[PDB]
């Protein structure tokens, strides 16, 4: 017989699989992303963060800021006051005083009282302002997705439990790398991935939890292809003795060394019609790049699937993103199921600035100044 159910506190779980461009929907069946769809909302645009990278999109969506601002500028980074490189390739992500120009949710959401559990989030297991998600996985691409599924739904179901889960995994990302976006290997991968959103979703219902957690489901970017046929090779206009370059492809961040410069910049600009190099003070406001010391002096952007090597034997992948942020191949999926959300809903268009803003609502949070706007997202809520 119909009785009372203790009233929950409201909960959110933000699901990111890595390099899940917008359209992927489409190129196999997707039941379990229809699933939600049909049930939930969805949104075709999202505007994600120029550069169009993992580690600074991820920090936007648990920051509602601009790169400029929470400082995750690339993948790849030098920042002249620290004296001190960043880079994802060699795992040297862990020096915190990179990530304290911000402050991610899970630490308002826990000085609020709440707790907060992270399952390979990028950046969740980093201690910045000498905090840690409550609960947290060290950062391993092995664990399995079943695994990280597992203690996402531990952590919600605990004596004590979470609120705020984040929940990541590396593909189609790695895939689209590998082979190209345009490859009919992508199939394979992207139903896959949609095995597994079927898999936490069986999870959720089993555990209980399918209809009182808002689970979101989005990516930090897309994924274009790229061809051996358009290559910008660096070595060709530039003394490799008079630069370094701090980040390669397809954002050329360019730190001349001393005295350099008007070479540098002189014998690059122009050089290649599918490279626009920008003096830092010229970048693009629409990119919101520029006002942070680890932007360096020359950024050089390679056009849409083009690929910038620095000499012959630089690294090559057939998919790629980084590109403009207005570019639709480099945006990703954002679609969301729980009582929070309208059902059967599409909307066009959002900025992934706006997520923070959305997380904050729907957990009550006081949001730290942000770049995104509620108001803008408010009609995706029940
Ligand atoms: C990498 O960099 C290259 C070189 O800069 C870019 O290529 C240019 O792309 C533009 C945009 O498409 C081209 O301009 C358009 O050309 C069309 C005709 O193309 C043929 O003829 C020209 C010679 O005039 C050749 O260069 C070209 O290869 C083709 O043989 C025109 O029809 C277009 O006019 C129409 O659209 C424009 C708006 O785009 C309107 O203003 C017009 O009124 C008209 O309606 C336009 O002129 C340009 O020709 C290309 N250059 C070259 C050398 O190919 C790539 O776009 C860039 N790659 C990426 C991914 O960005
Ligand atoms: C994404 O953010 C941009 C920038 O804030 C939004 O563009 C603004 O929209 C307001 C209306 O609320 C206009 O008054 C401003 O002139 C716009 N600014 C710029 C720089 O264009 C845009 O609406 C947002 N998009 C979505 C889907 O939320
Ligand atoms: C994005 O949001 C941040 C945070 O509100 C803005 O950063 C502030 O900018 C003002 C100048 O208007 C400075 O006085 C503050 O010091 C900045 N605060 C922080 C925390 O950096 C930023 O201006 C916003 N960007 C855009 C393009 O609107
Ligand atoms: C700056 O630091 C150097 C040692 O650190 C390494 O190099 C810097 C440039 C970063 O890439 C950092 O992540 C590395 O661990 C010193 O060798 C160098 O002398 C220092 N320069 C000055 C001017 O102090
Ligand atoms: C990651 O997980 C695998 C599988 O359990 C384990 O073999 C490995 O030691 C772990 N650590 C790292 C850094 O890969
Ligand atoms: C390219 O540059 C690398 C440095 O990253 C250097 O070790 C290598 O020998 C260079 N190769 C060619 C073909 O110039
Ligand atoms: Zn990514
Ligand atoms: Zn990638
Ligand atoms: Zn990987
Ligand atoms: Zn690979």
């Amino acid at each position: 017989h119909h009785h009372h159910k203790l009233p929950e506190e409201q909960k959110v779980l933000v699901v990111s699989f890595d390099g899940f461009r917008w359209d992927y929907l489409y190129k196999v069946p997707t039941p379990h992303f229809h699933y939600i769809m049909k049930n939930g909302v969805h949104v075709n645009q999202v505007t994600n963060v120029f550069i169009t990278k993992t580690y600074p999109n991820h920090y936007t969506l648990v920051t509602g800021l601009f790169a400029e601002n929470h400082g995750i500028v690339a993948n790849d980074m030098f920042d002249p006051i620290l004296n001190k490189s960043f880079s994802l390739e060699h795992m040297d992500i862990y020096d915190s005083k990179f990530w304290e120009e911000a402050t991610p949710i899970w630490i308002t959401n826990q000085r609020a009282g709440h707790a907060s559990g992270a399952a390979m989030w990028p950046g969740a297991d980093v201690k910045i302002h000498d905090s840690f998600p409550t609960y947290y996985l060290p950062y391993n691409e092995s664990v399995s997705f079943e695994d990280r599924v597992a203690k996402i739904i531990e952590w919600f179901t605990a004596k004590d439990p979470i609120n705020l889960g984040f929940l990541y995994w590396e593909e189609p990302d790695d895939t689209g790398h590998d082979v190209g976006p345009d490859s009919p290997l992508m199939g394979s991968v992207i139903s896959d991935v949609d095995h597994k959103l079927g898999y936490l979703i069986k999870m959720l219902k089993r555990a209980k939890l399918w209809n009182n957690v808002n689970l979101i489901v989005t990516s930090d970017h897309g994924m274009t292809q790229c061809s051996k046929q358009r290559v910008i090779e660096l070595d060709r206009y530039l003394d490799k003795e008079h630069y370094t370059l701090i980040d390669h492809s397809p954002v050329a961040a360019i730190l001349p060394k001393e005295g350099k410069f008007d070479e540098v910049y002189d014998a690059l600009a122009g050089a290649h019609p599918n490279l626009t190099v920008y003096k830092k003070e010229e970048i693009p406001e629409r990119w919101h790049y520029k006002h942070n010391d680890r932007v360096q002096p020359i950024v050089a952007v390679a056009d849409e699937g083009w690929y910038i090597l620095q000499n012959k034997s630089d690294d090559f992948l057939l998919g790629n993103h980084g590109y403009d942020n207005a570019l639709a191949e480099m945006h990703p999926i954002f679609l969301a199921h729980g009582p929070a959300f309208r059902k059967n809903f599409t909307k066009e268009a959002m900025n992934s600035t706006d997520l923070y803003s959305l997380l904050c609502h729907l957990l009550n949070l006081t949001a730290l100044p942000h770049n995104g706007s509620f108001w803008n997202v408010q009609d995706l809520l029940s």
